[PDB]
């Protein structure tokens, strides 16, 4: 599903996302975009052979089982393959786990280099 940004807005804010950790949805619609776009159906490779999954990009490294990660964990105990459900709620759940961390959003590489410090604000912009 490729959400409008609003709708991704209002789904974050319900799942309970909005100033999670300090972080303001802007930050989380914010980081949404310049990873996936929008769209729950998103996958990267990244160069360790890792892979992304989703509207948040979470990395089979760590986060979740996809069977092809060597030396990876699965902490939050789900199938890669859920996180690219038109459902956020897997997403959030384990988004919430990794900005949880120790470093925050700066986990998001993309939101560290494109949203921090910047008017998050404008993401949530006309929005009810
Ligand atoms: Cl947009
Ligand atoms: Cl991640
Ligand atoms: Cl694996
Ligand atoms: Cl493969
Ligand atoms: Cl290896
Ligand atoms: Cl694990
Ligand atoms: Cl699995
Ligand atoms: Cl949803
Ligand atoms: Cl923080
Ligand atoms: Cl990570
Ligand atoms: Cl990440
Ligand atoms: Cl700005
Ligand atoms: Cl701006
Ligand atoms: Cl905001
Ligand atoms: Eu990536
Ligand atoms: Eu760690
Ligand atoms: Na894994």
């Amino acid at each position: 599903k490729v959400f409008g940004r609003c709708e991704l807005a209002a789904a974050m804010k319900r799942h309970g996302l909005d100033n999670y950790r300090g972080y303001s949805l802007g930050n989380w619609v914010c980081a949404a975009k310049f990873e996936s776009n929008f769209n729950t159906q998103a996958t990267n490779r990244n160069t360790d052979g890792s892979t992304d999954y989703g509207i948040l990009q979470i990395n089979s490294r760590w986060w979740c089982n996809d069977g092809r990660t060597p030396g990876s964990r699965n902490l939050c105990n789900i199938p890669c393959s859920a996180l690219l459900s038109s459902d956020i709620t897997a997403s959030v759940n384990c988004a919430k786990k990794i900005v949880s961390d120790g470093n925050g959003m700066n986990a998001w590489v993309a939101w560290r280099n494109r949203c921090k410090g910047t008017d998050v604000q404008a993401w949530i912009r006309g929005c009810r």
